[PDB]
This record gives C-alpha cells, structure tokens and sequence, in this order.
C-alpha cells in the first residue's frame, strides 16, 4: 500500500553509514554544479572526458568540473548499488542519478557504466560506448579508491592494508562512535600485504585502462590522462605517504612513466599525477588517524579561510593545472594542487593541536562538528532544502546506465 517508499535516516558506525537519502544526494550534486557554474567556465578543457571513479568524492567533481566546467561530454564508470523497495542505494548510485539528471537539462550527454573497472569486461563496454556516442575521449581521469581488486588474468584477489611500514606505530585518533581520543598500535605490514596494496592502488590498472584505449583507437590526439594522489602532511606520513597505501601511489609516479610513454608516441598524450588535499569521503574516513586529522585540519585551514572541498580543489586543479595556462609543478613533475594542507604554518598548528586535544576538548581545539557535517553530507544527510520527514522512493533509476 504504502510500502513502496520510505523515510530514510542516517544509521551510521564507526566510518560506515548503511543509508543514502536520493533527495539529499541530488541536492548535494545540484550544490557542487552551482559551485562550478558560479564560479565560472574554464577555457581548453576537453570536451570528451572518461571517468573511472565517478561517482563519489574527487572522482565526482571530476565528472561535474568537466561537465559544467569545460562543457564536456561524459562517461562514467563506477561501481554502486541501485535502490531498491525497503534498501536505499549507494550514495554514488543517488549521485550518478541527480548527474544525468542535471546535465540532461543543460544539454550534456552523460552516461555511466556500474561494474568493476577493474576487469576487462568493463575496459570493453567503456570502448563500446565512446566507439558508439563520442568517437574518441580526450581527458582520463583515474579515480578508483577500492579495497580489493581481482586480477583480469587470474582471477587472484588482492587486498589492500592499510598499515606503517618498518616499524609498529603508535596512532592517535579520534573514535566518531564514542567520541574519545585514543590511541592503538599498528603493525607494520608483510611484503605480501605491500605487494597486495600495490596491485590494488598502484598504477597497473590505470596502464591497463590507457593501453586498451590506446589498441582500441579511441583515445585523442593531445588527450591527456591524471590519476589523484595524496602526499600529506608529515603527520601523516606513517600511516601513509610511508605506509603500504604509499608504496602503491607512489608506483603510480612511475607508472606515469610508461603510461606516459605509451601516450607520448600517440600524437603527443601526456600522464601526470596529481596531488590533492585531504577530505572527507568515503576512502579517506576509512584511513586511521583520518577522523582526527581532518577534524583539526577543517579548524585551522577554517582559520587561514583555506578550507576547502572535493569540488573546490578539483575545479582549481582543473582551472590552474590540467587546462590552465600557470600549472602547478612540483619538482617530480606532479601537478600539486595540495600547497595549502602543506603549508609549514598550517603543518605546525596542526600538529601543535594534535597534542593536546583530549575528550574534553574535542569541541574547543577541533573541527569535529564540520567532520560530522561533511560525512553525514556523503550520504545526503543534513542538506539544506530538504525535508528528511518526506517519505521518498529508494527506486531511483538512471537512464544510459550500462551494467556490467
Ligand atoms: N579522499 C581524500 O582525502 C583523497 C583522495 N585521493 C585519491 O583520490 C582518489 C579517489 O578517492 P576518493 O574520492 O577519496 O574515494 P571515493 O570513495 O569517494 O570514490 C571511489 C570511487 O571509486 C569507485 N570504485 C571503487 N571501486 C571500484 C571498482 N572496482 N570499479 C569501479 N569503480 C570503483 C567508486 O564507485 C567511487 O566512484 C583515490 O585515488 C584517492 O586515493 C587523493 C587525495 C586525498
Ligand atoms: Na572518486
């Protein structure tokens, strides 16, 4: 009778909310778009751009700074849960929904491919659609944050750690349940759970997406492809930038190697990796130390009036970097868009108030309620406009979604 809708509420443990609110989602990508829109166009950006990773997080304003950015056309791959009667969907799901909405009325083709961009299956069907719709993509952006991938050739499952290396370490953190400051020790990881973390986050995969793109004629002359990184603050450099989650980015700085090279001898393409400030998204709440880090990272960049988004750092990366005229090099050959997490300034209140925060003092030395805000936002919780007391279908459907 009325079984077919629902009042949906956030049920959330630890890093992990088990719901999605589709109005909450549309609303949150409508409020990216007019960031983009407001902000303004950016001028020689691509017009066919390939996402994989589309639809959450940086993968997300990739795909939103590309459409109404650089007015491009896009495809998306991702990997999400439809909804269905009693079971809201995935975030992404309700995202990647509200996308092909919103882009349908300004006259942007956007379609999306749900399955794993891991395997060769879905390398294919991507093929397919810009063989059929687009002829060829001039932008890849490599977006894949993921726990596990299963290999396109045997069928093996690595999965990834996210462990010191060396030495145990001793983290701090903040528990999001209880609310306390406390501490654990991490052990350092094996060469096997290295290995593991490597073939899932480093950049094998990336080089096997370029590669059939390249055999298959569909990517463009002076085409160019970026993969996100993160290096962080020193702070962090334990657990990754030094950690096993660091041995896999950094092969992806040389991966962007022979990438690159496979790319250079096709009409002049390029690789670059590019770096990014820390954020609340699904990956990054799932990281130790992440919770508390970000909490006391919003609070002193909030300070400086530097804080900033998924959105906000794209679009400047896309603005500055990928399409503008003064990118942002490092002396690796990165494109950084990072500087302002890194800043010594920022680096040393961060730090300085890493050590004295204590259940307490959690609300007074940190920005734990803006962390609480922007992860309740991921799933469309909290968002102006919208009113939670509605019952809402979970049923939301997109059109032009291939399933893998
Ligand atoms: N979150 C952060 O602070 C930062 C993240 N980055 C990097 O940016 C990239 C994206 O991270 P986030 O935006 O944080 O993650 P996210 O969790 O928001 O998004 C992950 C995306 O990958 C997709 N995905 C995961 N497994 C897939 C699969 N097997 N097949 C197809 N799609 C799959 C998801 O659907 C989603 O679109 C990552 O490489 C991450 O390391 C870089 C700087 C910092
Ligand atoms: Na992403």
């Amino acid at each position: 009778s009325h079984m077919l809708e629902m009042i949906i509420k956030p049920r959330v443990r630890g890093f992990i909310c088990v719901t999605a609110h589709p109005t909450g989602c549309e609303a949150n990508v409508k409020k990216q778009i007019d960031y983009v829109t407001t902000e303004g166009p950016i001028a020689n950006g691509p017009k066919r751009v390939l996402v994989i990773g589309a639809s959450t997080g940086y993968g997300l304003a990739a795909r939103i700074t590309a459409a109404f950015g650089c007015g491009a056309d896009t495809l998306g791959v991702f990997f999400e849960r439809p909804g269905e009667e009693g079971k809201p969907g995935t975030s992404g799901w309700y995202n990647s929904a509200a996308f092909h909405k919103f882009a349908a009325q300004k006259g942007l083709y956007a379609k999306s491919i749900n399955g794993d961009a891991f395997s060769d299956e879905i390398k294919q069907l991507t093929i397919d659609a810009i063989k059929q719709d687009l002829g060829q993509v001039d932008q890849v952006i490599y977006s894949l944050a993921s726990p596990r991938r299963t290999h396109p050739k045997t069928g093996e499952v690595f999965n990834s750690a996210l462990k010191p290396i060396g030495n145990a370490v001793n983290l701090r953190g903040l528990d999001t349940d209880k609310e306390v400051i406390k501490e654990s020790v991490l052990q350092p990881a094996t060469q096997s759970e290295i290995d593991s973390t490597v073939a899932v986050m480093g950049g094998e995969d990336w080089q096997m997406w370029i590669d059939a793109l390249l055999d298959a004629g569909v990517l463009a002359e002076g085409a160019q492809t970026t993969a996100f990184t993160y290096l962080g603050e020193k702070i962090t450099h334990d657990i990754y930038w030094n950690g096993s989650i660091g041995a896999a980015k950094k092969d992806l700085d040389q991966k962007v190697l022979a990438i690159r090279e496979s790319l250079a001898a096709h009409g002049g393409g390029d690789a670059r990796v590019s770096v990014l400030k820390a954020v609340v998204t699904q990956a990054s709440s799932a990281i130790p130390m992440m919770p508390l880090y970000l909490s006391l990272l919003f609070k002193v960049m909030k300070e400086k009036g530097t804080h900033e988004g998924c959105i906000e750092q794209v679009y400047s990366l896309y603005k500055d970097s990928l399409c503008g005229d003064s990118p942002h090099m490092d002396q690796e050959g990165r494109l950084r868009a990072d500087y302002k997490e890194l800043d010594p300034e920022v680096q040393n209140q961060v730090q300085q108030l890493w050590d004295q925060v204590t259940n307490d003092n959690i609300y007074q030395l940190t920005d734990f309620v803006g962390y609480k805000s922007e992860f309740l936002n991921l799933f469309g919780f909290g968002i102006d406009g919208v009113d939670y007391d509605a019952d809402v279908n979970p049923d939301v459907k997109i059109p032009n979604l291939i399933q893998g």
